[PDB]
C-alpha cells in the first residue's frame, strides 16, 4: 500500500539483509562503503519520524535539504513514516540553485526541514521551522502515522508535481512490466539497484531510494561528482555481484564511453548488467551505438540498453523498448520533421530516432495542441498521457494543474478516454505503429 508499509515488510522478510550501500570517495579514491541491513535502516526511520512529529503534523511538508548519502535516504523514509509529505531538494549550492530553494521553500511551507549537520549552516539562510540535522540524531538507539495518498512533491515558478503511493505503485507495476517482460515481469532472485543519480532528480529519487524497498532488492550508491571525477566508477559498482539495474541520462552515456579509463575496467565482466535506462534526456541512438561498441568487448549485452521515455508529472515512466531486443532505431527525413511529418529514410541517413513499442500502460497519444485532437499516423503533434501513474495535480496550484494535466480530447477515437490527459510538452509522432519523441512543441 505505502512505502513505510513496504519497508517494513520488508524488515519483517529479510531482517539482515542488505538494503543500502553508500560509496565515498571523498576520503579514497578506491571508495569507502557504508551499508545498512533492512532492520537497521527501518530501525534509522524510526527515529527520524520520532523527530520529526515534535516540530509538524500529519500532512505538513518537509523539506530535505541534505547531500546524497544514507542521512538522505532516512531523513525521506523518516518523513513518509511520520505521515509529512516529503520535499526532496539539494543541498545548498550557490547561485540560481539556492534562490530556486528559496522559493520551493516559501511555496511547499514545511513545518521541518531535515538536513545533515555538515551543511546546517548553509541550510538554515535557505529556511522559522523547526530544521533537524538528522546524522545528530541518536539514529541507531532502539525503538504507524503514514498516509496512504500523498507521499512527496517533485519539484524539478516553482510547481511542486503531487506524488502519491498509488501513483508509485502504478509505476512501478508498469516499469517492472515492461523492464522484466521477458521473465513474466518477475525480476531475477540477484537483482540489484545501482545509481549515482542525485536523489532530488526524480529518477534519482525513485531508482535509488524506492525502487530498493518496491521491488526488494538492495541498492549499491555514489554521488554524481564520484561519476563525474571518474566516470568508470559507474561500471565498476554495475559489476559487483549480482544482476544491476541502473540509469543515467544521455549525456553520461557519451561521457562514459568518451572518459571512463580502459586500466579502471581491467577485469570487470558486464555481462550481468541486466538493465541500464537511458532517460530524462532525448536518447541519442549514436551515443548507444559508441557506448555499447566500447563496453561489449567486457560483456555488455546490447538488449540491456532500454531508452526510456518519462516525466516527473508521470511519476517517472511513460515508455521504454521492448526487453530482450537491443533497441530499435528508425530513420527518417530531416526536411519533412522540421514540416511536422514523419517520412521514413534509408537506413543510417536523414534522422536517426529510437523507436519506442505504444506502452500498454500508461497510454500515449499524439495530439495537435491547438485542437485538441490526435493526429493522424505520421503527424508530429504533442505527447498526451494518460494512466494511474500520472499525478494529480501541482500543488496548491489549480490553474497550472488544469492547464498541464487537464487536457480533453476532441472526438476521441475507439478506446481512447476523452481526459483528463497529461501535456507533456514533448513533441512526437506514431509511425508504423511505434511511438518517437522529437522535441518541444514550443519549436
Amino acid at each position: 500500500l505505502s512505502i513505510p508499509s513496504m519497508l517494513r515488510q520488508c524488515v519483517n522478510l529479510h531482517p539482515d539483509g542488505t538494503a543500502f550501500t553508500y560509496i565515498d570517495y571523498e576520503r579514497d579514491s578506491e571508495g569507502i562503503s557504508e551499508s545498512l541491513t533492512w532492520s537497521q535502516v527501518y530501525r534509522r526511520t524510526l527515529n527520524v519520524a520520532a523527530e520529526v512529529r515534535r516540530h509538524a503534523a500529519i500532512g505538513d511538508r518537509a523539506v530535505i535539504l541534505a547531500p546524497q548519502g544514507l542521512d538522505y535516504i532516512v531523513a525521506f523514509l523518516g518523513a513518509l513514516q511520520a505521515g509529512l509529505i516529503a520535499v526532496p531538494l539539494s543541498a545548498p549550492l550557490g547561485g540560481a540553485s539556492d534562490e530556486r530553494v528559496d522559493a520551493v521553500v516559501r511555496d511547499a511551507k514545511p513545518n521541518v526541514v531535515l538536513t545533515t549537520s555538515a551543511i546546517m549552516g548553509d541550510v538554515v539562510p535557505r529556511v522559522s521551522p523547526p530544521t533537524v540535522a538528522v546524522d545528530q540524531l541518536d539514529l541507531d538507539s532502539p525503538i504507524d502515522d503514514s498516509l496512504q495518498t500523498t507521499a512527496y512533491l517533485q519539484y524539478t515558478t516553482p510547481a511542486g508535481v503531487m506524488i502519491t503511493y498509488k501513483n508509485i505503485l502504478a509505476n512501478f507495476q508498469q516499469m517492472i512490466s515492461a523492464y522484466f517482460a521477458d521473465t513474466g515481469a518477475v525480476p531475477p532472485l540477484d537483482l540489484f539497484i545501482m545509481s549515482w543519480l542525485p536523489f532530488y532528480h526524480d529518477m534519482g529519487l525513485v531508482l535509488g531510494v524506492c525502487a530498493p524497498i518496491i521491488v526488494g532488492c538492495g541498492a549499491v550508491l555514489t554521488s554524481p561528482v564520484a561519476f563525474l571525477q571518474r566516470p568508470a566508477r559507474w561500471l565498476q559498482l554495475m559489476a559487483r555481484e549480482g544482476q544491476a539495474f541502473s540509469a543515467a541520462p544521455n549525456f553520461a552515456f557519451e561521457l562514459t564511453a568518451a572518459k571512463a579509463i580502459d586500466d579502471d575496467l581491467a577485469g570487470l565482466d558486464l555481462g550481468r548488467i541486466k538493465t541500464i535506462l537511458c532517460g530524462s534526456e532525448r536518447v541519442h541512438p549514436a551515443t548507444l551505438k559508441r557506448f555499447v561498441d566500447r563496453f561489449s568487448r567486457f560483456n555488455l549485452r546490447e538488449f540491456a540498453i532500454r531508452p526510456a521515455y518519462g516525466l516527473a508529472e508521470a511519476t517517472v515512466y511513460v515508455a521504454t523498448s521492448q526487453a530482450g531486443q537491443p533497441p530499435e532505431i528508425r530513420y527518417f527525413e530531416p526536411h519533412e520533421l522540421s514540416a511536422g511529418q514523419a517520412k521514413p529514410c534509408a537506413t543510417g541517413a536523414g534522422t536517426a530516432l529510437v523507436s519506442y513499442p505504444l506502452p500498454q500502460s500508461p497510454i500515449v497519444r499524439i495530439v495537435d495542441p491547438n485542437t485538441n485532437t490526435e493526429c493522424p499516423p505520421g503527424t508530429i503533434g504533442e505527447i498526451w498521457v494518460h494512466g494511474d501513474n500520472v499525478a494529480g495535480g501541482y500543488w496548491e496550484k489549480p490553474d497550472e494543474t488544469e492547464r498541464t494535466f487537464g487536457g480533453a480530447l476532441v472526438a476521441p477515437s475507439a478506446g481512447t478516454p476523452v481526459g483528463p490527459w497529461l501535456r507533456t510538452g514533448d513533441s512526437g509522432f506514431v509511425s508504423e505503429d511505434k511511438f518517437f519523441i522529437i522535441g518541444r512543441i514550443k519549436d
